């Protein structure tokens, strides 16, 4: 049973080309039927190309989106606002945790945001389902900040260019992996084990 019809192919993974940067994350295809096909139907749209990052908390969460500024955002394909799917079968293991941003319970619209660390204070409140990649450093530099001189908060951050596109990724270290994580990310929720991604969650 289809309610919207995409007709066009839906990468499970987007890139957010930002003022700043850019933020590739993807939604949960495996665990959230409705979440992954939300945020990827918007994508395939051009929706958060009118999008900015609203809340900038340091060390707490990073919402984007709301083209309209009101706190529900647009999400006019859909029409209406959807059942409230409020529940994280992942757990906030580190920082990078990309949950769906809502209005009210079930008032979730089309907007999302990433947690600079551990969210156990919106558990029931927001939606939890995705993953930052290849972008944490961004997330981490661009949410550490409040603001850019005197009292004024650094300026608005937004999405210049958000395009639905699959990036995999691949690392190496054969004689000495010493290192390992070859370029950027968030931590990983749906292994169920504590991790972070650049200590900025836990330090």
């Amino acid at each position: 049973m289809a309610a919207i019809p995409p007709d066009s192919w839906q990468p499970p993974n987007v890139y957010l080309e930002t003022s700043m940067g850019i933020i590739v994350l993807e939604l949960y295809w495996k665990h959230a039927p409705k979440t992954c096909k939300n945020f990827a139907e918007l994508a395939r749209r051009g929706y958060y190309n009118g999008t900015k990052f609203h809340r900038i908390i340091k060390d707490f969460m990073i919402q984007g989106g709301d083209p309209t500024g009101t706190g529900r955002g647009g999400a006019s394909i859909y029409g209406k606002q959807f059942e409230d799917e409020l529940h994280p079968d992942l757990k906030f293991t580190g920082a990078g945790i990309l949950a769906m941003a809502n209005a009210g319970p079930d008032t979730n619209g089309s907007q999302f945001f990433v947690t600079l660390a551990p969210t156990q204070w919106l558990d029931g409140k927001h939606t939890i389902f995705g993953r930052v990649c290849q972008g944490i450093g961004m997330v981490n530099r661009v949410g550490m900040v409040e603001t850019n001189s005197q009292d004024r908060p650094v300026d608005d951050v937004k999405i210049i260019k958000a395009y639905p596109s699959g990036g995999g990724g691949s690392g190496g270290g054969s004689g000495g992996g010493s290192g390992g994580g070859s370029g950027d990310g968030g931590a990983f929720p749906e292994i169920h084990v504590a991790q972070y991604p650049l200590d900025m969650g836990r330090k």
